[PDB]
């Protein structure tokens, strides 16, 4: 409904950040993605809107070495491709 099912590569990352199950809201997905970024401290301390995720699961998932949380077409492309609806 507003429930989505992450595809495997995304789901792995979600469970890594603590998520249980295979069905989520977009908010839930965002929460756990963000939690993942925060607990793995993938961001640059000196430029905190910049996520450096090369050589990480998330890097592979996004197909990027780095990205700006301010400019998340990388993120939304991944979600378009990794969230299965209805
Ligand atoms: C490294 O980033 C940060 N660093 C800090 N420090 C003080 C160090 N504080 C906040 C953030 N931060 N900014 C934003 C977000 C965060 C946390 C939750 C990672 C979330 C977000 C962004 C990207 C993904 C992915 N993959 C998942 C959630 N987010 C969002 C971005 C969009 Cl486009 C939609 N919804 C959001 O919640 C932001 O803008
Ligand atoms: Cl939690």
């Amino acid at each position: 409904i507003n429930q989505v099912r992450p595809k495997l590569p995304l789901l792995k990352i979600l469970h890594a950040a603590g998520a249980q199950g295979e069905m989520f809201t977009v908010k839930e997905v965002m929460h756990y993605l963000g939690q993942y970024i925060m607990v793995k401290q993938l961001y640059d301390q000196q430029e905190q809107h910049m996520v450096y995720c090369g050589g990480d699961l998330l890097g592979e998932l996004l197909g990027r070495q780095s990205f700006s949380v301010k400019d998340p077409s990388p993120l939304y492309d991944m979600l378009r491709k990794n969230l299965v609806t209805l």
